[PDB]
């Protein structure tokens, strides 16, 4: 038994809810929240801008030190950093940016990072401002992640489409 409430169960391990991931993380304080990161950990907008704003920019300060030491992530890659006031840890995962001509096949590699964590609160990777089809992202998630993932969909019309079209 865990603290997540109000989710629809899609599969043995994947759950979904219409929720603001920021508000969900603040309420639940999960072990792991996933950020929709870019390779530079520049948290300007979308999920990343919203998570970073909720940390009062502490996520960005920590991220800039990480990049100064390690250089950029790979597309499809991840790093574990602090969750600040939102979670114990933040798993920063880089989904492909379709708007940058970045291979959609890298979305499966991105989701494989979730398998290193038993339970996660996450957005749909490469959705929103990363330009991928969120229906596709949900399918890759279900077919790739084996650990328990609680998906936060900000768009209610999209949430309802994802549920109503789910095979
Ligand atoms: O709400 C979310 O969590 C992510 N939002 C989207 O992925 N929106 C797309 C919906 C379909 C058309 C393009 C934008």
């Amino acid at each position: 038994v865990n603290s997540f409430s109000g989710y629809l169960k899609l599969t043995d391990n994947v759950y979904i809810k219409n929720a603001d991931i920021v508000e969900e993380a603040k309420k639940v304080k999960p072990t792991v929240v996933v950020n929709a990161a870019n390779v530079y950990l520049k948290h300007g907008g979308g999920v990343a801008g919203a998570l970073n704003k909720a940390t009062n920019n502490a996520m960005q300060v920590e991220s800039d030190d990480y990049i100064a030491t390690n250089g950029p992530l790979k597309v499809g890659g991840s790093c574990v950093l602090s969750g600040h006031n939102l979670a114990k840890h933040c798993l920063h995962v880089v989904g492909p940016n379709v708007n940058k001509g970045e291979d959609i096949q890298l979305l499966k590699s991105a989701y494989e990072n979730f398998n290193q964590h038993e339970v996660l609160l996450a957005p749909l990777l490469s959705a929103g401002i990363f330009g991928a089809d969120p229906i596709h992202s949900l399918r890759v998630c279900v077919d790739t992640v084996r650990t328990n993932v609680y998906l936060a969909v900000f768009d209610k019309n999209l949430y309802d489409k994802l549920v109503s079209s789910f095979l």
